[PDB]
């Protein structure tokens, strides 16, 4: 999509629209009734680990601020050694909450391989194709990018794993109720 | 935006706030400025990108791709390790400092010791006259919701990050 | 310093012995077992710090992570700050700090004490802030900055190694 | 069983003996002659990449900031992915200051390969086991332990590394002062 003989402005312009596509549909692949169950989920875990690898895991960061800025107990380590030993000594009733387009990724299919072993939840923010990651998770949010992937390749995706966090976090505070 | 509504229209609303920080913000774009900025970034020698909370992470976003491509860059959301970088910095090194308001006493200080030290001073700020956009050799325009202000950081970082890759492809070839 | 290297490495390294050697001393191993029944028992356990007693801290937070506690250490003061406020009755603060009146980690300690949870000072034997608020406090001693470090990772340590032999012995 | 010992004071003993031993015979493997020429390589790096995990990596951190403070450009970074990518773009005349007691740790080893391969001179501080980080360092600053059965512990390996970044943070503010 984006090529060497655009000018700045379509760059900037296309850079926009692959957000908004993203944003779009991501948006029109969600199914509130399991949304609202996966909020659910996540207000009674006693504690919360998040993880993810490069900029993901500032997505995942981003969430476990405004998590614990409310008084939940979350996790959320870039350290791959430490993120793994997390996962390997949750427990049950404990959530995970993968973030990772790809659902291919060695270290954070083994995190949430661990979380299963160990009985927590594991909620996949990920893309639609069938992965191991998703084939984990009990719980599925659907990202869909909009990048051209040898230019914007951590932009869209990132936009569209934002928005699902950003709704999570806002359903979260609605239920104050 | 309120309670009472539904998850849909929450992601709705929240979907369109983020739309409209994208367009303001690309609407204020000063593309021959732009161009200057992107050379100015392409031949520091050293960058730094300042930020706090949010912005730190925007921040972090962005110093991933600058590092995978081979450029020498410093960005650290330890308050007072950002603060003896700026004041290590030497002439001709850049800094990024992204922070919506401008009068962050952090970003300012740092933005201050940058000049201080002889630096090019990008800032990513809202259009407030703020200290930073005082002390900015170079100004964009970020316009806004602290979700919206992420989303319109990010928009400003990876163009800058899209067109450095545009151009450092240009001379390469 | 005009030494040679290796006059600079011995004495750095017996400004660490003596850390070592003066934490040690004052040690007083009928509260260490009373303050690590009280950590084992924690829902929640928080470990505040600044600058190096931060590190010093997360290298504590890696250990107890791998062996099943819920551990929140976190280098960033605000997220630090937020994490305090959430603190429950019941939960642990370990703070570890050598002045013991650095205002981030006084503030900490006084939001898990007003919060209800037990706070743990690692810190100098002078009378501080911290050590006032502390309802368990573990004294470290300096050598002379590094022995600080030093003298720190030593009560931290062994507060560690207490807990897996806590647990192995009611196994 | 972490343990042979049961009680708190003959361990507390003989964790700060292990240390002691740790940090001296550490210090008495030092080729001074060498340690210069080190010392001397880090002054000219243009940019400085500390490598490490887990716990190494906070000793990796310790010392990047140090460094930052009297003026150097370094990267310290715990996310594996991108610590990788870092390796991955480093250029000849750069200096990687790899911190891995055992040698063989995967992550660690690629990101000195990839040092290596874009022709940046690799520093390792690790033990004397010959190992894949060792064979690839172009200088090598060995941390050993010390006699007791605490040694290779983490408690242990972090001393002896922190005595050796303690000592070329120290050889550098000597020059730069």
């Amino acid at each position: 999509s984006i090529t060497s003989d655009d000018s700045l402005e379509v760059i900037a312009r296309k850079l926009n629209r692959e957000k908004e596509l993203a944003l779009e549909q991501t948006c029109a692949l969600l199914d509130y009734a399991r949304l609202q169950k996966i909020i659910e989920v996540i207000s009674k875990a006693p504690f919360i680990q998040i993880t993810g690898l490069g900029g993901s895991a500032l997505v995942g960061r981003d969430l476990s601020f405004k998590l614990m800025k409310i008084g939940y107990r979350v996790a959320c380590e870039a350290d791959t050694h430490v993120q793994a030993t997390v996962s390997q000594a949750l427990k049950k009733g404990d959530v995970q909450i993968a973030i990772s387009y790809s659902g291919s990724k060695k270290e954070i299919v083994l995190c949430a391989e661990a979380a299963r072993k160990q009985g927590a939840t594991v909620i996949a923010i990920t893309s639609l194709t069938d992965s191991p990651l998703r084939r984990l998770a009990h719980f599925t949010l659907d990202t869909v990018s909009g990048e051209t992937e040898w230019r914007s390749s951590s932009m869209s995706t990132r936009t569209a794993q934002n928005s699902v966090t950003d709704l999570l976090f806002v359903g979260l505070v609605q239920l104050n109720d």
